């Protein structure tokens, strides 16, 4: 894969459809790193003389016009950053937004209204899609995060315009892209959270890819499980042992080092201020829950990170918000961050949660934020805002 980015067109005087992520959390705006995030394309294409017209979701209006779900302060907010006057459309297609686009000189940017404000968005509605396209000469996908649906300011615009990423996307797909295509060696996945089933796809494509399986958090008791092991009241997905074990066969098969948790730490009421005990992997108690990796695995998953040049991380080794269950997941992100030989790839929300709860994100070599988008794509999907993108 080799997609065409912003650096490869020539814009001055385009209207560009720029689809963003400026999906941030709300009364007024409470996290502003989203539209921190969108600055350099959108600078990149103002420095270009290009006319700027962002396109964002924003919460979950599903198909009409809320008033609290408006773009209107994110416009505000991204005029503050940029040090310009950013106009702001109340609606996304038709007249209002086709005559404020009409109006528009070089290097002038224009919010789009919520695109999640109209129906045939997630519908993927041919006309809107064309609506959106009247606006504009080209479309810009900076959403990697909104990639991995067909919808119509995502994927449908781009069967009426050429199609390039943006400095996000791009980067998205580099780091991404290569992984799947040819990671550095030898490369480990850190697959995680409270579910298999969540991960079942990326367990399985990843079994095909890397050097080195890594598992952890509450998914991982379905495996010790699966090997005749006892696990208390621990996280089991009795419907998924028996995928477990085959997954454990794939891995012997190809010959993929595969680490579990070989000590646990345990609690038998899990809170906030939890007594906890650490158990060696076949010693857990009937009545105890498995609640975090052990201080050995923690060793053992740090040496192998410090000897894998990829590694990709998607899922924390407990629930870590909760003081006492936190340290696994501490400890695999200092792991990455004091690895010197290591390219560090946090490829889901609740990773990216960690690493900025704890510390260390600024010492991640990539951060996605592409959420469910990262997911489907390390799984091997073919994303829809990515395919339409035009080839380099
Ligand atoms: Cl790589
Ligand atoms: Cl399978
Ligand atoms: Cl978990
Ligand atoms: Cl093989
Ligand atoms: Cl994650
Ligand atoms: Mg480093």
């Amino acid at each position: 894969m080799n997609k065409k980015s912003i650096r490869d067109v020539d814009l001055k005087g385009k209207r560009v459809f720029c689809r963003v992520d400026f999906n941030v959390p709300m009364g007024k705006i409470t996290d502003e790193t989203r539209i921190r995030a969108a600055l350099p394309t959108i600078q990149y294409l103002v420095e270009q003389g290009a006319k700027v017209i962002l396109a964002s979701h924003l919460g979950r209006p599903k198909g009409q016009a809320v008033e609290e779900l408006r773009l209107t302060p994110v416009a505000a907010r991204l005029g503050e950053l940029l040090g310009k006057d950013v106009k702001k459309a109340d609606e996304a297609f038709g007249p209002v937004a086709q005559e404020m686009v009409a109006a528009m000189n070089e290097g002038d940017v224009l919010v789009l209204e919520n695109v999640r404000f109209y129906a045939g968005e997630e519908k993927n509605d041919a006309e809107l899609a064309k609506e959106f396209a009247a606006l504009a000469d080209i479309f810009v996908n900076d959403a990697f995060g909104a990639a991995h649906r067909a919808h119509a300011s995502t994927a449908g615009i781009a069967d009426y315009l050429p199609a390039v990423s943006g400095l996000l996307m791009e980067k998205e797909l580099e780091v991404l892209g290569k992984a799947l295509s040819n990671p550095e060696r030898p490369f480990a996945a850190i697959i995680g959270g409270a579910k298999v089933k969540d991960k079942i796809g990326l367990i399985r494509h990843l079994l095909d890819k890397v050097d080195n399986l890594i598992i952890g958090g509450g998914l991982a008791y379905t495996f010790v499980k699966a090997l005749g092991h006892e696990i208390g009241l621990s996280l089991c997905e009795d419907d998924k042992i028996e995928l477990a074990k085959e997954f454990m066969q794939l891995a012997k098969e190809k010959g993929v080092n595969f680490y579990m948790p070989v000590d646990v730490v345990i609690t038998e009421e899990f809170s906030e201020t939890a007594t906890t005990k650490i158990v060696g992997i076949d010693s857990i108690p009937s009545n105890w829950e498995g609640v975090d990796i052990g201080p050995k695995t923690r060793e053992i998953y740090a040496d192998v990170i410090k000897n894998s040049k990829l590694v990709v991380w998607n899922g924390p080794m407990g629930v870590f918000e909760m003081t006492p269950f936190a340290e696994g997941t501490k400890a695999v992100g200092q792991a990455l961050a004091d690895a010197e030989g290591t390219y560090s790839v946090i490829g889901g929300g609740d990773s990216a949660a960690a690493v900025e709860k704890f510390g260390m994100a600024d010492k991640m070599s990539h951060i996605s934020t592409g959420g469910g988008a990262s997911l489907e794509f390390m799984e091997g999907k073919e994303l829809p805002g990515v395919v339409c993108l035009n080839d380099k």
